[PDB]
């Protein structure tokens, strides 16, 4: 079904992908330019050939929406996925010695809600500052769904030098037709073993959310990869996953009627019928 | 061959695309999310089922590279393609009455070379201001071709309100492997009848240029569409073009060794073996 698109890319990268060195010191097999279409109609694409950490997914999205750039605010929810890039050693290796541990800089959250804003620290008050792309999107979908410019962009050339790690999912666009909402994302860099499974579920979630607030039904989620790679220490685990057979995707039900996107809380959502294969550990390249 | 990928999209949009209204008042048949891979190896993808206005293509690219945002500077080269969006009526319909005719605002050129810069007018001196993404790319390709962040982004959330028409080709990323350079582009909006044929040739040209300056051979050009559409008054002309049979793509020869990307002049290039079908007129939706 849909999960076959992902499994296909994993295999393609493995057979043809060229070996390439990366900034983390690990090895890589990569391909440049791919695209997969995931349907959000009566199903949510949460991989089944492996049990995905749904919690961190939901928690991360929520963390993004409130415009936070502090690894600690997320680690507080039991989702440690960003701590690594917020460490003292990592911050220092980038020359951010004066920065407080946990401050990722002007990344995802900050750009979605305050693009123009002049960044200070992970604790500054930015309200009212910069452009709020998220809200902007919502309003355009509501007043003119034919608009060919419903875009949310995290890539900010001017702020790059202060980011602990530039956006991998740097740009997404929404589209409307027949009362159903679709979203496409441009991911410059894609760690097929870890981030990608997360990424896919993260945007399918965002779409559902916005579709809810706008009174539209989810359409498709187009995933576009730039540098899609499989780290060397992910090759064996992936080889096994490729052998497992997928199951039908689960469903995402929203337990309540929400008006503003900032109202959503972890409790408002619930996954149904998720029957995945056993978990698979994979080491994140730092 | 390669031109078949394009012809395929035209047909797919026609037989499966949904009718959709657009900002120009014209009608539209659209699809959301597509991708085509064009090879730049010993061939330049300049459509053959129709004779493409190569001049405007080359002239436009050059116009972009020097960071100009004035329709008149291009109309001066005999390429009138942008005049329409720089008119007084159009500028005024957007509320830009105080703006001088021809000033498109902070678009393509301005963002490629001065992303951060604070826009003034199509005649202001921006040198030394904002980030120069173009040069940035060149240097990264030269010092670390494994870099997973070689990106040039025109989409600037903060400047949007001042653009006569937001970027259609809003983001592209480069990739290197085996001494050959590839480029992928994200085009949020795609007028299949006019712009797209231009767009494709425009980026294939840019790639060739950068590959030359960096001492690499062209690889592939991945074209990714967001809202790909065929305007209603383009349906009949396209239906005929779909019936014509493609010919082998021509070759792009660079008549001279160039060091800096700003040195390139229209004369440095030459197309060879271009044998296309007769021209096809199509009215641009304003
Ligand atoms: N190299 C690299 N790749 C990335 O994708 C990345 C990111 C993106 C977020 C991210 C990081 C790790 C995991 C993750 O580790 N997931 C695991 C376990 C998660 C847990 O339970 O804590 C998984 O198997 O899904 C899932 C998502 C930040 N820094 C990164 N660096
Ligand atoms: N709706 C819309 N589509 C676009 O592509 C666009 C653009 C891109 C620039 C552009 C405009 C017109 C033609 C063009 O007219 N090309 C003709 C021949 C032109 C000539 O003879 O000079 C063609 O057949 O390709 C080719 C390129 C700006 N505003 C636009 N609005
Ligand atoms: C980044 C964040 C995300 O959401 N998705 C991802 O897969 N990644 C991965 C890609 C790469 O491994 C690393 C970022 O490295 P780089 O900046 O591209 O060099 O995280
Ligand atoms: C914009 C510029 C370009 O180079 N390529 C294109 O084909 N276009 C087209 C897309 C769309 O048809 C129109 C812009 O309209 P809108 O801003 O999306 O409303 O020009």
């Amino acid at each position: 079904h849909g999960e076959l698109q992902y499994l296909g890319q994993i295999q393609h990268i493995l057979r043809c992908g060229v070996e390439k060195d990366d900034r983390t010191g690990t090895g890589t097999l990569s391909v440049f330019g791919m695209q997969a279409r995931y349907s959000l109609r009566d199903e949510f694409p949460l991989l089944t050939t492996k049990r995905v950490f749904w919690k961190g997914v939901l928690e991360e999205l929520l963390w993004f929406i409130k415009g936070s750039t502090n690894a600690k605010e997320l680690s507080s929810k039991g989702v440690k996925i960003w701590d690594a890039n917020g460490s003292r050693d990592f911050l220092d290796s980038l020359g951010f010695s004066t920065r407080e541990e946990g401050d990722l800089g002007p990344v995802y959250g900050f750009q979605w809600r305050h693009f123009g804003a002049e960044y200070r620290d992970m604790e500054s008050d930015y309200s009212g500052q910069g452009v709020d792309q998220l809200q902007r999107v919502i309003d355009t979908i509501k007043t003119n769904p034919d608009d060919r410019r419903i875009i949310m962009c995290a890539w900010n050339p001017r702020d790059l030098p202060l980011m602990a790690l530039p956006p991998c999912h740097a740009l997404c666009q929404f589209y409307v037709v027949n009362s159903e909402l679709s979203c496409q994302l441009y991911q410059r860099s894609g760690d097929m073993g870890l981030g990608v499974p997360f990424n896919i579920a993260s945007y399918a979630l965002l779409t559902y959310m916005i579709a809810h607030i706008t009174g539209l039904k989810p359409g498709d989620f187009i995933h576009t990869l730039g540098d899609a790679h499989i780290y060397l220490n992910h090759i064996e685990p992936l080889k096994i996953q490729l052998q497992r057979e997928p199951r039908p995707f689960p469903k995402l039900r929203i337990l309540r009627k929400v008006e503003k996107i900032d109202d959503f809380k972890a409790e408002d959502f619930q996954i149904e019928g998720y029957n995945p294969h056993p978990t698979i550990k994979m080491e994140m390249a730092v």
